[PDB]
DNA sequence: CTAATCTAATCTT
DNA sequence: AAGATTAGATTAG
């Protein structure tokens, strides 16, 4: 029940370009920064590593 | 490149009711019978699963 | 209408 | 965590 805002996307792309493998430390933060479950953020990083190496 | 003919459409539609979730083999087989890449057969089945069940 | 793509998610080893 | 694959949304013929 969630479509991502362009700002969240921009915020994840920034964290991506920084380091593509955020430990659960980075991710919880990124969950707070965005208002998304941590679970949903890991998925985002897993898919993006697979479709843009 | 695209443009599937009515005949290609005809034999896949038959195979559709035959197997609604073709494994990588069923599709690989179906690529030869039609002359379309397996990749394009998968898209065809996943698009049609969403636009026409039953 | 239909092919193709991009995303979110699940599952397997 | 990668790999494949699903559904779904959408971009286009």
């Amino acid at each position: 029940r969630t479509a991502v805002t362009g700002s969240q996307t921009a915020l994840l792309l920034r964290a991506f370009e920084k380091d593509r493998f955020p430990g659960i430390a980075a991710r919880e933060e990124l969950a707070r920064e965005t208002g998304l479950p941590e679970s949903r953020i890991q998925i985002w990083f897993q898919n993006r590593r697979a479709r843009h190496p």
